[PDB]
């Protein structure tokens, strides 16, 4: 199982938001963290992500583009997971210092986002995603959002996203003779893939909302964050670049 030791070897560890949980709970608290969490984590996806088997295959400049856009939905896919095998659903776990109830949901502004990833992590059990199933299916989600006018390396790209596909078929076909079993579980797998987007692009249009008019609610943007959310967000926001659908 050399692919899936590999996953298994390079996914991130533990990432905390550096909250202040003796605090009230307050909008710009919450952001603030949820700000300073979503950088920690870009950190760990981008040492992930180049260590990805084929990567490095990807031209230099399709590379970060691409961890860029894919940034978002990868940590609403792992957090969801999280939140199915921490806490059963009950809360959503962006991290250990920053767990999600009802009422930080509503405080946060993203209530709607929120039940919509509480759903997706409900999802993990009901579908009963196996851990080797979660790695491919976050690998996948990585290539799964281009430019209309693509990238600088196409081929280079459509080789590689291919390739991952496979890799969620064999993962499938392991432990799985009938053809039928095989093709109920990659459309159960696909459609719970492509339910991610939708999600992030919610938070995309909240966060870029929110960054355009942050000196109002007294909103500390991260350097990085800030960039990323004016360069690439609106990209995605006006159609420039969109993802990869399967349905
Ligand atoms: C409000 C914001 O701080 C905005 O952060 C971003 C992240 C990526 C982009 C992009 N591209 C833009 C803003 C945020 O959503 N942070 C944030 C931080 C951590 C996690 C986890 N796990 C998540 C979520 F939604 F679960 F994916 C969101």
């Amino acid at each position: 199982p050399i692919f899936l030791n590999v996953l298994e070897a390079i996914e991130p560890g533990v990432v905390c938001a550096g909250h202040d949980n003796n605090q009230p709970d307050s909008f710009a608290a919450l952001l603030s963290s949820l700000n300073e969490l979503g950088e920690r984590q870009l950190v760990h996806v981008v040492k992930w992500a180049k260590a990805l088997p084929g990567f490095r295959n990807l031209h230099v400049d399709d590379q970060m583009a691409v961890i860029q856009y894919s940034w978002m939905g990868l940590m609403v896919f792992a957090m969801g997971w999280r939140s199915f095998t921490n806490v059963n659903s009950r809360m959503l776990y962006f991290a250990p210092d920053l767990v999600f109830n009802e009422y930080r949901m509503h405080k946060s502004r993203m209530y709607s986002q929120c039940v919509r990833m509480r759903h997706l992590s409900q999802e993990f059990g009901w579908l009963q995603i196996t851990p080797q199933e979660f790695l491919c299916m976050k690998a996948l989600l990585l290539f799964s959002i281009i430019p209309v006018d693509g990238l600088k390396n196409q081929k280079f790209f459509d080789e590689l996203r291919m390739n991952y596909i496979k890799e969620l078929d064999r993962i499938i076909a392991c432990k799985r003779k009938n053809p039928t079993s095989c093709s109920r579980r990659f459309y159960q797998l696909t459609k719970l893939l492509d339910s991610v987007q939708p999600i992030a692009r919610e938070l995309h249009q909240f966060t870029f909302d929110l960054l355009i008019k942050s000196h109002m609610v007294s909103v500390d943007f991260p350097e990085m964050m800030a960039e990323i959310i004016s360069v690439q967000v609106p990209k995605i926001l006006s159609g420039k670049v969109k993802p990869i659908y399967f349905h």
